[PDB]
Order: C-alpha cells, then sequence, then structure tokens
C-alpha cells in the first residue's frame, strides 16, 4: 500500500489527517506542539510525526520551532 497522501493520527483521542505538500518539516494541522517531517524515497512519500519542546510550536515557514508567548 504506498499511500502517501494522509496518514491519521491520534490528537488526545481525536483522529486528525496528515498529509505532505513539500518535502520538509511542517507543523501538525490540529496541534502545532507537533510537526510533521515529509521526506522522499525516489517516488515515494515517507512521513514522521514528531513533538517538539513544550512551550515551544512549529511554523511552516521557518521549519523550526518558535517560543509560544
Amino acid at each position: 500500500g504506498p499511500l502517501g497522501s494522509d496518514l491519521i493520527v491520534h490528537e488526545g483521542g481525536k483522529t486528525y489527517h496528515v498529509v505532505c505538500h513539500e518535502e520538509g518539516p511542517i507543523p501538525h494541522p490540529g496541534n502545532v506542539h507537533k510537526y510533521i517531517i515529509c521526506s522522499k524515497s525516489g517516488s515515494l512519500w515517507y512521513i514522521t510525526v514528531m513533538p517538539c519542546s513544550i512551550g515551544t510550536k512549529f511554523d511552516p515557514i521557518s521549519r523550526n520551532c518558535v517560543l509560544d508567548n
């Protein structure tokens, strides 16, 4: 199953979808406290949802975690 359009995850019990439009790390739609790394493997997409440090949030364009304040 080479389905890489969108993977489903659970944020606080609730289901959310993760979709990658570009190759690179982007925040999590539901909760920006987490982000997903979108990587290309030839013509296949691999995604991984990692949480950032508490107190900070991930930015899509900057591609890093900024202080949520």
